[PDB]
RNA sequence: UUUUUUUUUUUUUUUUUUUUUUUUUUUUUUUUUUUUUUUUUUUU
């Protein structure tokens, strides 16, 4: 009587990245704009903190003109609460939006000049990538990234990798990423059938500086005097 | 001001698991089903948890519609508190339910199905380990199954052992897996007397895939390209 | 007004344990019996977590017939007041306790039987080891033993060390046993005048079961490993 | 349905440590003295976690005779709270008590006594350093003192530096010093130009005793004589 | 040259660790999903 526990049931997944994609902008194009994109890009981990604290299960935020209704599980209890496919979660959303940033690129050049000059991610500059390194490169540092891998060109994928071998990051972090799409092909499918353009991925994220979260050019090359 | 102090004394075992079992049943067995004991084996972690947080020194609990009137000695101070022979812990539990779905399953082909259909455990799945395995190595797995190394057929020791050798887990552990009877053969006679049936289980357990619990080969074979 | 701070100063010790011993049976040593110590013995880590839950600043402990009046300097913000040297403290009580045993022994075999039939020390079990091994060195496990370094042969030391190399102790923990000193040879002339017999109780421990803290090695195993 | 949030959006560098040193002393000048400095460096690490607890969003302090205005921004919450150029963290009310001291110790033979014979900065203890070693170089362990590169001779950075490669101190707390100045030099400019100064500065910090203290060498060699 | 997270004198000082025994107890490890959660978060 005390504590009583009660069951959850099995189940495989139903939920399309895509689709959640399009019902969530149909349900909130109106308030999505570069700046929106760019105060939560610079809000995600407050809001993590800021979802942590409070208890609520479902709780809706205010990015500047963008209105959001969210799923909360980063408070402890609710980590195993159910996550509907038209919710969003904070993880979700970035996705989104960085999808939103992609297609808005490809849509034109004044598109294509306004949110590049206007977006930059904190994960991606925290290891000096910049826009001209990449387009699918720089928004792959963007959580939630890793639902559209194609777009993305399997980078948010090889940048995992890169976070594990040089960050020694721990490897359960890969676990969403593994479980992800590549187009048509199941994880089982691409896992060993594309392992050519994940290597180049690989590659292309092994170009880059990787500074310590992050040290400006002055840094490291002067604690490179000293070791 | 006033703090209050006096010796506890030492004295030898009277626990048998066996017995401790079929009062379990004997007290409990109407409620106890494939669902309820499938419940109970999702939400151990979360049951373990709950009763580190409450310093009740006897707590209940239900999962589905069993009922169990539990020990708490996660509660730190509790560690020490004394424990009968017909009380429950959530280990003592675990056993009693790991060995009850062992039962159940030779009871018939409708209750092998039912428990082999819905009958989950984590620890098993962590390490990439299934019914279709085999049943009492699937169910070893489970916590508390070295109260009976007859009937797991001494699998959970090789685990703890493979645990040992490849996670690097403290050996500490194996403390109360090596004391535990081999049916009625004592620990030091089954120690040396059926060190072949040992080496077996430790070889079938040897043979899996053993990756992290979320995921397992070819995301194993996958994450080789580049780093083990 | 919030909160303030104000000075201590601070340079010496007229901390003598032999005569804070002597003072310490002078006050309750007709309460003490191998019931009580050994109750004591027991109970330390209890009676410590419990100190460190109360903020009194002098509590008073009951172990079996023995009371006693004890600072209490393990609750956090407490953790610095003032130590009178006619003043117990969980440590040197236990460190008192155990130089009693080791009189007690030597009043005769009765008091001896009494003792070691009676008063266990969990530390100095943890690793295997028994009266049978030796009084100095099984009662060295005692904390508050380093205290008495030349009654107890310079096992508290060795015990120490060992646990630095196998147990990878926080080197931290030998900061007061360095300290100490040898019957009257301070700290700076035994490091160097006693090399040899304190490398001889270390010789003696090593010469333990240990391996490991946790077991018992009633049957060996063809292990692929140990430890 | 609402956590309200909103953007900053910026990046400008105000906060001018001799200005604000200069503010402070005027605000307080008169109620420093060697005791309360003592005192201070002797409660810093207290008056740390204390205002860690706290959920005031500026808190106010008294140090013997000294009562401070301070800004409370260790606690958490307040962790993303604006702060004043006027205004006093207990990081620049030590590094502003540092500078103090160090122009106390000049004003003559007696300040410096005072300063000297009181003022202990545990931290440059807790690696062997002492008065008689520099008065740039003790005062340099205090936080804070990276603030004034210039006055304490670069030895705040040599001591970080220090700290990385000694001790392993993680290498993200070296972060401001690497943005302070030197006198006029900004820190893309000393960092090429004082080359000289700095590694002489990461020489005399080098050349320490640097042991846990902790310990004192017989010890460091007794121990030597089975481990490090 | 934001802010915070670590590092804190000197004592025969004080704290932080280690804590027998048992078919005892506790400490570890916890499924599956295009699920969810834990790490990594610009610029002075």
């Amino acid at each position: 009587d005390f504590i009583y526990d009660d069951r959850p049931a099995a189940v495989s997944s139903t939920f399309n990245p895509e689709k959640g994609y399009m019902d969530f902008i149909t349900a909130y194009g109106k308030n999505i704009n570069a700046d929106n994109v760019r105060i939560f890009f610079l809000n995600h981990k407050k809001a993590k903190d800021s979802l942590k604290g409070s208890p609520k299960v479902e709780v809706d935020l205010q990015f500047g003109t963008l209105r959001v209704k969210v799923v909360n599980n980063h408070n402890p209890r609710n980590r195993d609460n159910p996550v509907a496919d038209n919710a969003i979660t904070l993880h979700r959303l970035s996705g989104y939006l960085a999808k939103w940033c992609f297609d808005e690129i490809d849509h034109g050049q004044i598109e294509e000049a306004e949110v590049k000059s206007k977006v930059v991610i904190p994960l991606a500059e925290a290891k000096g990538c910049k826009w001209g390194d990449g387009v699918a490169l720089y928004l792959a540092f963007a959580p939630g990234a890793e639902m559209f891998l194609k777009d993305f060109e399997f980078y948010p994928l090889a940048i995992d990798i890169q976070r594990v071998v040089k960050d020694g990051m721990d490897i359960t972090f890969m676990r969403k990423v593994l479980k992800q799409r590549y187009g048509t092909k199941t994880a089982d499918d691409w896992m060993i059938s594309e392992v050519t353009a994940i290597q180049s991925a690989v590659k292309v994220v092994a170009k880059l500086p990787w500074a310590k979260a992050g040290f400006t050019a002055a840094a490291k090359n002067f604690l490179a005097k000293f070791n």
